[PDB]
């Protein structure tokens, strides 16, 4: 009848517990339509509505903002907006578009003709925060099965008669008891976070394939082995994060063996997506890993009520890396957050998410953050394939203007599905020691595939190879200290505890000042210090920074004022700026009243806030923030849509951001 | 499994019988995918096959070109190449791409398991060619209900105590016999072309719900009638253009009633595109549209080897109007080109695309051209709401950036589903009388709405409507020589005798000196004459000509030497440019051999051609056209995929196409 189409296009994709939420929908039709619907829910039911007639949730109206005609069709745009809801609040809606003195009814993107095959839309209201605590992590990814054997009698399905082609696609003897007696060695790297690979009760030995979702597999140990490693790495003040799997399992699940023999007289049936011909959804059509069926109502609640607690609440772990956020919905992941951050707000829920950093961002404001494909994609081409220096460049400062300040790109050089860095550097370990100190010298969460410190490489070529191509990135940690690369374990303790000593490093501003290719300098700002980072890897050059100034190696402890620096050839050193900057002491608001409004420091935050001003609704506010009664943030603007008494917030580290919060 | 995604990209789009054509396959995968494979087959029949292995056709293999891995997801380009075929040739072809090594195969576009339910991309192999006189021509379009009675006892369905709103959308007793009445002031008007409203034996008045393919409603008359009407317009040399709807039929007609009723035993079950809960593929959700399902291979065959003969060679209509070309699959269309094309290339067909320029583009090869939608949209919001003649400009100069040049843009004011130009510019006949003028002083084939040329407009507003809105678009013609707008036809008859009896005025190139909003000036360059157009729908403002020659002001037979020249308000004139041309004498090709090779005439066409030269495949050539040893055309490229005997065509009018035709 028409095409409806409104992909997750509401005004405050992350909306706070004031703003309301303008729902703009394009339409494309031939005969008439007159005006739509919104049909939203505030617990977790389902919403559901048709012709203005809700049946779960409240009505708002879609109204005809602009039309015309294009080349015979007609193309209108409907307006509405969702009322503003509490803080903590998930808001799912459908949408549908009808013609007034018309027979039925069309909903959003599915362009179906009932709210049961429609597209269900989803945001979660909430102040949006991440853990503050996995700003700072340094991250140690480690392969469970191939990193230490503290118990050979786990090792169950480890066949010592194959050769370690067939033995790298197969178990290996790694258990969660080893990364206990590691754990002296996990902590002397100087990490303060580790990610455990998969440990369900799986046929394979990476885990990606449940079988029991709050289960540990007995080839890697039990659960009190596993509650005693996140305690004994809690009493370390050290962070645990699980590798989790819900979009998927194994066809040997006992769920779907149940539902594949009983069939609807099964009670896990609907908890797949069964098709009318034997044929069910499944992950990139693997017939072992059909697809569980987190928009299922029973199943959702057996994931979010009995399976996230158990491993969040029971086992205590700190925080979820999630295998393919995108298979499940926007829908249930906005169930997730209200889930795992009512047990704790500062439990880190990051994913991993196959796509362009354009479609990262719609996962903000439902998780913390994401794993930085794009400083993967960027780096081994750049590092390692010998690219350009502005392609690193060009990749921090579009992460920038498209990512929210509060979400959080963890940074890696090598994954468990990707070819490891140093040998698709040649093996030549300079250049990893500048992929490595690059990336603890950027924004961003590092992460370090547990075997890279030591040198940890590929004993075959991946090429030569098909399916299991993957072997090589798995390949067992070495401990004889002999085999290690212990130039590169130190120089990756070293390149830890300066970032886990320099706040500038971590959470601070960055700027780049000169850059050619196999050259860059720049600048990591702060409110409490400032550094410079140069890094070449090519030959010998000179770059040009902006200002004079004189700087401090915080290797060797010395000096150097100049307006340039001649960076070394392969070469790599930061160095802090020394200035006396006068720190913050009084800010006050230019442009909202007829004068100069003080702001009130808040000490718990670390931001200026205003009184309490009343606004009239659509007014084009402009004002500004001035420092010390010396600079000036660059004019803003600002409409209050609904309400009067907001508040203005002034946060030093995100001056730009208008933050007239309520 | 991933993303096939072939999407119609096949490198010669419109390809000639001698150029292979090169498949390009995009495939975002996960696991594994090693190579593809065409099935394409030659005669109508469909085609089909699996893994390097046809059921129904030649094969042809998809060899990866380039790949590597973005974001976790493999990233694939597959290419393969479908022979040359003989001219007038229907290729077909499907695509797969599958894992060598692996289980199954993955289709394109579709990214179905099987080819059954796979897209069937196809082409058609030919020396593209629009008829000649489909170029010059200038069409009447009329809508039979709404022109003459000619005949009142054909009036079944006319219920004369209806309202002028209730009869306006029902019947009032136009035929054909009225159409035979008033050919003479058809004649008069000057037009070589005349495009019918549908006649089928439908349940409305306008005829689009068809009834019967085949057969004339009694309503309009009879069959004889019609080729009375056909025969007397052919005596005075004017063609006939029917309105032909093959997307869809009405419910009430024989064969959807026999499939609503029989169902699967119903010889035209398949007809029709029925679905397992009772629903079927309809028009825009229209239930009583349903689409008919020209794929199907015995429902196909019934539009081509039964419909469209009757129509085009029974009843010697002179070509095809195409109501909704966007219904029917491209593999339709090439097998409607191959059968209208071998009853006589000089009929026309061309389509109604409801779709953006960019879309209309994709009908070419297969139409011989379009409605002007965009002609339609960018003349109105211009001549009718006061815009810029940029957008007049802005919509010429990029028509001929996108079509190919024997694709036929008919441009109109007006349509039976469109408002009349006079009710959008209120009435205000200069600004009509602009945008005829303007109309028929651009490139493209003018059609005239019936009643335009004597000030039929609107006698209500379709605003305040609903559904029914064109009622007032089809409004029935005037005839009361007191309430014509004689003027308005002495201008649209004086328009039309210009254009008419200067060939730069229909087939000639374009090219814009100065332009303002509500003021332009172009010329109209050809081989034979030269003209320049002056048009403002403002005030009286001067417009810088390119260079400085003296003009001829067509109607009023004075001249004018000057570089510039001042435009009235409100006013238009088109003036004839006078030059001693040197025409064409000489024609050379610098650049291929090591001397200059002169070309030689040819009388037939209007191209200077090469004699056969040996070219080696993929070489990359590089030659020039010199004029009479003067003028060169600026330097083109060219590469030999197959073959060695490749000859060089030089169409003055076309120059710097590389027509490198063998
Ligand atoms: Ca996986
Ligand atoms: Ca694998
Ligand atoms: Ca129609
Ligand atoms: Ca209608």
């Amino acid at each position: 009848g028409s095409n409806v189409s409104h992909n997750f296009n509401h005004n405050p994709f992350i909306p706070s517990p004031n703003d309301d939420v303008e729902i703009t929908v394009e339409v494309e039709h031939y005969g008439p339509i007159d005006e739509g619907g919104i049909y939203f829910t505030t617990d977790g039911s389902t919403p559901a509505g048709a012709r203005g007639e809700a049946s779960s949730g409240e009505f708002s109206p879609l109204e005809v903002v602009e039309t015309k005609t294009e080349n015979n069709l007609q193309r209108s745009t409907l307006k509405g907006v969702i009322p503003k809801q509490a803080d903590s609040t998930p808001v799912k809606y459908v949408v549908d578009v009808w013609a007034a003195d018309g027979e039925g009814s069309q909903y959003a993107d599915t362009n179906s003709l009932t709210s049961a095959e429609a597209t269900e839309f989803a945001y979660y209201v909430e102040n949006y925060s991440s853990p503050d605590w996995a700003k700072d992590a340094v991250i140690y990814h480690i392969f469970v099965d191939r990193f230490f054997d503290g118990n050979p009698d786990n090792n169950f399905a480890v066949d010592p008669s194959l050769s370690l082609e067939e033995a790298l696609k197969d178990w290996m003897g790694g258990d969660l008891e080893g990364v206990l007696a590691k754990l002296d060695y996990i902590e002397e790297l100087g990490v303060d976070t580790i990610w455990l690979s998969p440990v369900f009760e799986g046929p394979y030995s990476h885990g990606y394939h449940p079988t029991d979702f709050m289960g540990v597999d007995p080839n890697f140990g039990t659960l009190e082995v596993l509650k005693e490693l996140i305690d004994e790495a809690h009493d370390r003040d050290m962070k645990v994060i699980y590798d989790f799997v819900p979009n998927h399992t194994s066809s040997e699940h006992p769920f779907f063996q149940d539902a594949l023999e009983n069939g609807e007289d099964s009670p896990y049936y609907d908890w797949y997506t069964f098709y009318e011909d034997g044929t069910y959804e499944t992950f990139y059509g693997i017939e072992e890993l059909p697809q569980f069926n987190n928009d299922h109502p029973e199943a959702c609640d057996y994931m979010l009520n009995e399976v996230v607690p158990f491993w969040l609440e029971e086992l205590e772990f700190d925080g979820l890396r999630l295998d393919y956020a995108k298979g499940p919905s926007y829908s249930f992941w906005v169930d997730f957050r209200d889930k795992v951050k009512s047990i704790d707000p500062d439990m880190y829920v990051f994913g991993e998410v196959w796509d362009s950093r354009e479609k990262i961002s719609s996962c903000a404001g439902k998780l913390d953050g994401s794993l930085d494909f794009g400083f993967h994609d960027t780096f081994k081409g750049t590092f390692a394939f010998d690219g350009s220096m502005q392609s690193v460049v060009n990749y921090v400062e579009e992460n920038e203007a498209e990512y929210h300040p509060e979400y959080i790109m963890t940074t890696f050089l090598d994954n468990h599905d990707l070819p490891r860095f140093l040998y698709e550097a040649g093996n030549n370990t300079d250049k990893l020691k500048l992929a490595s100190f690059t990336q603890f010298m950027l924004p961003g969460s590092p992460v370090i595939y547990y075997g890279t410190e030591v040198g940890l490489s590929q004993s075959a070529n991946h090429h030569e190879f098909n399916d299991w191509k993957d072997r090589w990135y798995r390949e067992f940690m070495i401990w004889d200290e002999e085999e290690q690369d212990r130039e590169l374990l130190t120089h990756y303790q070293d390149i830890i505890e300066l970032r886990q000593n320099h706040s500038a490093l971590r959470t601070g501003d960055f700027h780049a000042h000169s850059a050619t290719r196999d050259a860059l300098v720049f600048e990591r700002s702060n409110e409490d210090e400032r550094l410079i980072v140069a890094v070449n890897k090519g030959a010998e050059a000179v770059l040009a920074i902006d200002e004079e100034l004189e700087l401090e190696n915080l290797v060797t402890g010395e000096r150097m004022t100049g307006d340039e620096l001649t960076v070394g050839a392969n070469s790599f050193a930061v160095y802090q700026v020394v200035e006396e900057e006068k720190d913050i002491e009084h800010v006050a608001l230019r442009g909202v009243h007829a004068q100069d409004i003080a702001l009130s420091y808040d000490e718990a935050a670390g931001v200026w806030r205003s009184e309490g001003i009343h606004l009239k609704n659509k007014q084009k506010v402009t004002f500004e923030y001035v420092i010390n009664g010396a600079e000036s943030t660059r004019e803003l603007t600002f409409t209050p849509d609904r309400g009067g008494k907001f508040e203005f917030v002034f946060n030093p580290v995100e001056p730009e951001q208008v933050t007239v919060l309520h």
